[PDB]
């Protein structure tokens, strides 16, 4: 699947994370690492908005670049995982 | 009510998790966390039988203790919730 800034949060779920548990430790730990790293970086990308010493311009720029790096990392983990036959869950709007 | 292995599925639902967004935040956050943590753990406990590197004795032992723990979580979640006036279905 294609990770974007819009759909990140709806794909990087504990469910999709739990699917990684079938890979051998050799392949599983680095993928779990990229996944949890992207998620930590994504969920922190807006924190400069609340930092009073940062301008709105810089906080918006940083937010944008942190998200794009987290998206890149999640794409890397998903792509590594799909080559091993893992199929992640899409977001089905009518289920929420 | 009081949570057990058989009743966990019937109680921890989206409907019941829906009733919790109405809560005031200081109460709303930890009870949503406990609830969500319980569900995720109840489910992960089933992947123990998928691990071919686990003896069936070990996989069953871990399955119970994980379930048991998820039951503790959902119980207090429900304790902490009903104390704020949320009726759940039996």
């Amino acid at each position: 699947m294609k990770i974007t800034s819009s759909n990140f949060a709806t794909i990087a779920t504990s469910e999709n994370f739990a699917k990684l548990s079938v890979l051998p430790k050799n392949h599983r730990e680095p993928i779990k690492g990229l996944f949890k790293s992207a998620v930590e970086q994504f969920s922190s990308a807006r924190d400069f908005f609340k930092n009073e010493n940062y301008s709105k311009e810089l906080a918006e720029k940083f937010n944008k670049e942190a998200v794009n790096e987290a998206v890149e990392k999640l794409q890397k983990a998903i792509d590594l995982a799909e080559k091993q036959g893992i199929q992640f869950l899409e977001h089905h709007h009518h289920h929420h």
